[PDB]
């Protein structure tokens, strides 16, 4: 039960953030401190994640899955960049010091051409205390965070500006999600694609997982 | 129903080594090549793992558990140097093309005087097929594969053969174990030591590590 699971977490000094159901009977997915975790509802056993549903075609991340609700509560936070025909979504991880993220903006009118709506979170590849992280608190605390992105990208002034937009929440995010390097793009079912594709063949790409996803 | 389990693993790519069932119910501990899985008796999830036994005062490493399980069943084919009165007991993943492995071999008699029994298992960094592999599974598939061993770190040529031996086996355990280099040694507890150490220093590190794992 709950209280079995909280004393164990307890034991390792870990802070429960919330003890969520797992589509595998006798455990629950636990979001901590630590990131997440599947542990037993007789507190006994703890497994690192992540768990994969391999009954389909495809294998699906339901780790990652149930991630998004944390990736969709930092909706307002994400610096978007809407496609006029909207008729794909992607998240994706970037870091304003990362070449490919620089090609992959450069082309931005290109995937909104092709229907594909672009949501930036910020990844530091270089960590919380980098020369990534201040440039990217400042882009994305600036009174209009797209245009501060397209300015830094292009080598321009980033103009001082602060708030409480907290970068570690998206590198956490990022990292628990098993993003390594940038660009890395994460799909509406939680897969996450590390890499940069040109807008073409990121298109067919999102046109074909799609296909072979939902039948 | 370790069927449906290999069905998933086919559609998968991947291949299992050994399926053992879990300390959870409903679940099986999977050795594959992608290192150990811990997936449903009916095959539908897989959890990348490790898995901890967090039921007592300190975590215990499932996983762990299982690889040492494997490197029990290959003492059979470890090649054996006793200490002539024997205070530690350590495996080593070696490599005849390695300069190092020759190195401690040429001391085999120091570490053994000084009570280090040691027990090598094969290790071609330059993978299967190279010519490290082929030689070491000449050197294991001998009838006194210490005289063998001896031999060829000796330059000299040994009875090939044909055995059960498949030097796979023991490349593939190194690299589940994390080895990466030759030599690496492998305490007890499956703690993985990569790297060199002469005689002394290798027999202070061991009564240390000794005295340290028993709170001495």
């Amino acid at each position: 039960d709950d209280a079995a699971i909280q004393q164990t977490l307890a034991k390792m000094g870990i802070k429960s953030s919330d003890i969520q159901p797992a589509p595998v009977a006798g455990m629950k997915t636990v979001l901590t401190n630590s990131g997440v975790l599947y542990i037993t509802d007789d507190g006994k056993h703890i497994i690192q994640g992540p768990m994969y549903d391999v009954s389909g075609t495809a294998p699906v991340n339901v780790t990652n899955k149930m991630l998004l609700k944390q990736l969709n509560a930092l909706e307002k936070e994400m610096i978007v960049y809407k496609a006029p025909q909207e008729k794909h979504v992607i998240t994706v991880f970037t870091d304003i010091t990362c070449g490919y993220s620089h090609k992959l903006h450069e082309q931005m009118a290109d995937y909104n051409a092709l229907g594909i709506t672009v949501r930036y979170l910020a990844f530091p590849r270089q960590g919380l205390d980098s020369d990534a992280e201040k440039e990217m608190k400042a882009i994305w605390c600036a009174k209009d965070k797209n245009k501060a992105f397209d300015d830094v990208m292009a080598g321009k002034s980033v103009a001082p500006a602060s708030c409480d937009v907290d970068i570690a929440d998206h590198y956490a995010l990022g990292v628990q999600l098993g993003v390594s390097g940038t660009p890395a793009v994460v799909l509406s079912n939680g897969t996450l694609v590390p890499g940069y594709q040109p807008p073409k063949e990121m298109k067919e790409f999102l046109d074909e997982h799609q296909k072979m996803t939902s039948g």
